[PDB]
């Protein structure tokens, strides 16, 4: 029940966090729920930042997929290092005085309790599907981004099924809800996923190429190369299509579309050794690693509006 930073910890416990950080941290942090998921649980996000007016923002995401549990920890990590280092880190505290991070811990939080409670490699959401006894959609597909095109499922009883509609799942339409009410402040879309050590950029529904794809390239190549200072570990990166391989509906695409110029796609450790089930021995590793280049990306992202 206890919460650990080094550990992952079941919903029960990241929701009693959330409360326990917020309380604890008033003036760098305030919580409220954007939606409830289709089992009822509150989806919580995280406004991390020194209240001011006009705050342009930065939008990050975990949890997307269920069996990804590096990627919930990242959140939370992310959400301590920030307002333990405030005043103290130059580059911390001026990216919190400057802009605010919206840090949504967990989206797909029924997913993740089902990974807790019946079955670990658990990925879609949980919802009913009319017609079948088969469970659940692939958030990931279920963004109005060449939905359902290429590289994704009509069928509910797949693990990339689509949907039954652009947003039929109530977390994927509450996620969307607000990055649509908040278009003028919200500079970057950060989604952290993983594993195969990538950032990967628009766009994965199409071959395509983004109108900025030469400055994503080149933030995405710094970014990594910042990443492997500590650890030495290596990501590649690119457009999501030829980087990993196509597949439409992903809310990266999504907010690009929307005119979120700088949308990525983080896959966190590892290469397949362990895959989803990546040890508890490595989340402080991990964290810090991926810390450079989110960091990185921020400063570039202030220090282009
Ligand atoms: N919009 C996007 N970024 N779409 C997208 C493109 C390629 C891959 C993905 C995700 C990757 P994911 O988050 O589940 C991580 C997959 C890790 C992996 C890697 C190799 C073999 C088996 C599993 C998917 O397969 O749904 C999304
Ligand atoms: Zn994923």
């Amino acid at each position: 029940t206890g919460h650990s930073y080094e550990k992952y910890n079941n919903w029960e416990t990241i929701e009693a966090w959330t409360k326990q950080v917020t309380s604890e941290n008033p003036d760098l942090i305030s919580r409220t729920a954007i939606g409830t998921t289709f089992l009822g649980n509150n989806i919580y996000l995280l406004k991390v930042g020194k209240p001011g007016p006009n705050k342009p923002a930065i939008f990050m995401d975990c949890g997307f997929h269920a069996r990804e549990w590096i990627s919930h920890a990242f959140c939370q990590w992310f959400v301590r290092e920030a307002v333990l280092t405030y005043g103290y880190e130059s580059h911390m505290t001026e990216f919190l005085n400057k802009l605010d991070f919206y840090v949504l811990p967990v989206l797909n939080i029924d997913g993740y309790i089902y990974t807790w409670t019946k079955n670990r490699m658990w990925r879609k959401t949980r919802s009913t599907n009319a017609g079948t006894t088969c469970i659940g959609t692939d958030p990931n597909r279920n963004f109005d981004a060449g939905w359902c095109t290429t590289g994704a499922s009509t069928d509910p009883c797949d693990e990339t099924y689509c949907g039954s509609a652009a947003e039929s799942e109530k977390e994927t339409k509450a996620l969307a809800d607000f990055i649509r009410n908040n278009l003028s402040s919200i500079k970057a879309y950060l989604t952290i996923h993983s594993y195969s050590q990538m950032i990967l950029y628009p766009y994965s529904y199409d071959y395509k190429l983004p109108e900025n794809n030469a400055e994503l390239n080149n933030l995405a190549k710094a970014a990594v190369k910042e990443l492997a200072t500590l650890y030495g570990t290596k990501y590649t990166y690119g457009p999501g299509a030829t980087t990993i391989y196509p597949a439409a509906g992903g809310s990266d695409d999504w907010a690009y579309d929307q005119g979120i110029k700088y949308s990525f796609t983080f896959e966190l450790r590892d290469k397949g050794r362990y895959g989803f089930i990546l040890p508890e021995s490595q989340i402080q590793a991990t964290c810090e690693e991926t810390m450079l280049a989110i960091k990185y990306v921020t400063n570039y992202v202030l220090g282009h509006l």
